[PDB]
């Protein structure tokens, strides 16, 4: 489709901010080096049929966005610094106030519809202002791009460096900016201080974190297309996925987290789709918010990562042996994610020789192995900046297989989407498996 970008500029905090180092913690520094994207999607009516026009004439008007954006940028300074290094050679935010890249754009003849299911297909990309990453210290944090399409759809494409913040921490920014766009103040400031996560004095390390460690490999005696697809289940299927893994009674224990029992389901179908033999080991990643696992937990408003990750592993056996056998594997390695292990972990982090070693990529979540997060709990549908709530919120375009995320519905049915990468092969595959059951 076509796209043309109708103005860029630099936005700069609408007041006098900190300038200073900001140092990152151990979980703010193994996170991916470039920006992370996001995309949500608008229409003009409401369903019911409803104009969301303003009465002022106005939808997403990018002058009163770019001044809300300038305003929360002030609380939010960090968002607008730059990357740099200390002395010792360690990243931290270099909080100058370089600004962030605001863009309009305009596709002329395409409806957001164009995107359909709203899949994060590289062609999501479109949507997110490119970024020149040819030095760490010079492009902003945060890019951001303001799209208008025919018949009056908006998406607006989010890309965020996450040093600066974990998902967490960035929705409470846009949701702040959108706050202070529809004219109501911010609910609850960010509290700026990541020495909370800094490692015990000694560092004393209790496990061993598997999470960290090397993905198992295919068994031994050019890159396969990757494919990007999205399910959607009803409350009611749901319910009817859930009903099959018996409550854990005789045992005593709660019932399975729907989560577990999803994943499970997901890893499952996944496992079958790549054909995996019964003996192959294979590694599911959940992305855990340690905010409230830490004891005594973070200041409301924290602003940061805070992921630590759950690694369930298993033979594919055992996974795709049946949910039940899935969720039990994904339940426990959820359930040792306390204070004591979130604890542990940045101790082990503070070990490391080398973080930038242990940063995840397409290598980690290829066959064998799998990504799985959950946005079911975000507030990601919050983003009303006075002309509605977004009919849509995901990931802003998936490059290499491996990686799912579960996404609550915007309408509050109850639904669940999948949105999930695999070599295409094996998405062709999984496609006739997702909903067999």
């Amino acid at each position: 489709m076509k796209i043309t970008v109708r103005g860029s500029e630099m936005v700069y905090p609408a007041a006098e901010t900190p300038r200073r180092r900001l140092w990152n913690s151990g979980p703010d520094l193994v996170v991916p080096r470039f920006h992370t994207p996001s995309v949500y999607f608008f229409r003009r009516r409401d369903a019911d049929g409803n104009d969301l026009t303003a009465a002022d004439g106005s939808f997403f008007d990018g002058a009163r966005m770019r001044r809300a954006l300038a305003e929360a940028l002030v609380p939010f300074y960090p968002m607008a610094g730059r990357l740099a290094r200390d002395e010792d050679g360690r990243v931290e935010i270099d909080c100058n106030a370089a600004g962030v890249l605001f863009q309009e754009a305009d596709a002329p003849d395409a409806t957001i519809d164009y995107f359909g299911d709203f899949a994060p297909t590289m062609e999501l990309k479109r949507l997110i202002p490119t970024v020149d990453f040819s030095d760490d210290t010079a492009f902003p944090l945060l890019v951001l791009q303001v799209t208008h399409f025919k018949c009056g759809g908006v998406a607006i494409g989010v890309g965020m460096q996450h040093h600066v913040a974990d998902g967490f921490s960035g929705l409470h920014f846009i949701n702040s900016w959108a706050d202070l766009c529809r004219g109501v103040p911010i609910a609850v400031m960010p509290f700026i201080d990541r020495s909370l996560l800094r490692a015990r004095d000694p560092p004393a390390p209790v496990y061993p974190h598997v999470e960290y460690q090397p993905a198992p490999a295919m068994l031994s005696s050019a890159t396969p297309p990757a494919a990007v697809a999205i399910f959607k289940l009803s409350r009611a299927e749901l319910g009817r996925l859930r009903s099959q893994v018996p409550a854990r009674e005789r045992e005593g224990a709660p019932r399975f987290s729907t989560y577990a029992v999803l994943a499970a389901h997901v890893w499952r179908c996944a496992s079958l789709a790549r054909g995996l033999p019964a003996d192959q080991p294979t590694k599911l990643y959940c992305a855990t918010d340690g905010r409230q696992r830490l004891q005594p937990p973070l200041p409301e408003g924290y602003f940061g990562n805070v992921i630590f990750t759950a690694t369930p592993l298993a033979n594919a056996g055992t996974v795709t042996a049946g949910v039940a056998e899935g969720a039990a594997v994904i339940q426990a390695a959820l359930d040792r994610m306390d204070d004591g292990y979130c604890r542990s972990a940045l101790d082990y982090l503070e070990l490391q020789p080398d973080l930038s070693a242990l940063v995840r990529g397409a290598h980690t979540f290829r066959c064998p192995n799998l990504g799985l997060t959950s946005w079911v709990r975000l507030p990601i549908h919050d983003a009303d900046f006075g002309w509605g709530r977004p009919v849509f919120m995901g990931p802003g375009g998936i490059a290499y297989e491996g990686l799912a995320f579960v996404l609550p519905s915007a309408n509050r049915d109850g639904s669940l989407s999948v949105a999930i990468s695999l070599q295409a092969e094996h998405m062709e595959k999984f496609r006739k498996l997702i909903y067999d059951f």
